[PDB]
């Protein structure tokens, strides 16, 4: 009689026990001030809804960073600022300086804190056993405080990772698929991208919740680990499932999708097939040796897991043996 129910271990009831006002983001009334304040300086990059230019807040000369949002959906960005402001000054959380208006075009903007990023491509080769700890733990930090908040990301990926290296900063940003949690709600399983979506939104479990976001740490983790990017290199969302399969087996699978009462969907019939379960040191080599312990291992074995009930919360995460260095 359709799927079996399921809640989180952690902060279950947090938005239950908070007043609609925290959590009904389309009754929030969102205040856009004058973009003239903000001069754009040069363009950072370009996503699918969203233009990012690099500002300077001409009333203190402090840099900015200005995301002009294409007015794609509403609610949704009513959905990003209410969650940004919620979580403004949380820790490793990227802070919205503001929300603007340009007169002429009334084109939504959110002003960011100015992050000097590292490359990625660059950071991935400098990076040694301590500095992956080093950066895992506070990303944790962000998760956990996230959480806490009964909020999920739902797109942890290395791109949302803005570290500056130099001063040894992180902050996770873009919270524009992000949502609260509330116990038993059926959430949309199209969140986060490809290779770090978890195997319920594969499976089109609707009922998730934060451990979505532990599983997509855990492919991060495995990714830098083992110099493989991404780690579950799908091709599609179909394939995508068959490659976690090729690594924690096809019995497993069963006994989760079982465990839910999950319908598995007929696409999945010939491509699926029959695989057994790796073991996390087959995944060991010359290239990533130094970057391998046990207790990184060990801590991956914990987050990688098909039942997401399964996984270390963000709390537990932080008390691993992996981090005893941090
Ligand atoms: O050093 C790292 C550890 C864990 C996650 C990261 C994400 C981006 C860039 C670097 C990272």
């Amino acid at each position: 009689s359709g799927p079996v129910p399921s809640r989180a271990r952690v902060y279950t009831d947090v938005n239950t026990h908070r007043p609609s006002e925290y959590w009904d983001y389309e009754s929030h009334v969102v205040e856009w001030g004058n973009q003239d304040d903000y001069q754009l300086v040069r363009k950072l990059g370009r996503g699918k809804y969203s233009e990012v230019f690099e500002a300077i807040n001409i009333t203190n000369n402090e840099k900015v960073v200005v995301k002009i949002l294409k007015p794609v959906k509403k609610k949704k960005i009513k959905r990003e600022i209410k969650i940004l402001e919620n979580l403004r000054g949380g820790p490793n959380i990227i802070t919205l300086a503001d929300i603007v208006k340009d007169p002429v075009s009334r084109t939504p903007a959110l002003v960011f804190e100015h992050v000097n990023n590292t490359d990625f491509k660059q950071l991935y080769q400098t990076l040694t056993d301590y500095d992956i700890r080093f950066y895992m733990y506070e990303i944790l930090k962000a998760l956990d405080y996230c959480h806490s908040m009964g909020i999920m990301h739902r797109d942890v990926k290395p791109h949302n990772v803005m570290i500056d290296h130099e001063h040894r900063k992180l902050r996770l940003i873009d919270w524009g698929l992000a949502e609260f949690y509330h116990p038993g709600q059926e959430y949309n399983v199209r969140v986060a991208s490809r290779y770090f979506k978890g195997p319920e939104l594969l499976v089109d479990y609707q009922m998730y919740d934060y451990s979505l976001d532990m599983w997509s740490l855990g492919c991060m983790l495995a990714s830098m680990i083992f110099r493989k990017e991404p780690f579950f290199h799908g091709h599609d969302n179909y394939d995508q499932l068959v490659r976690i399969a090729k690594v924690l087996g096809t019995e497993d699978l069963y006994d989760y999708i079982d465990k839910y009462n999950i319908e598995l969907d007929p696409r999945f019939n010939d491509i699926l097939g029959r695989h057994s379960r790796k073991r996390w040191e087959r995944f060991v080599h010359s290239e990533n040796q130094h970057l391998v312990s046990p207790e990184a291992l060990d801590f991956l074995d914990k987050l990688l897991r098909y039942d997401h009930q399964s996984r270390l919360t963000a709390r537990e995460a932080m008390e691993h043996p992996y981090f005893y260095t941090v």
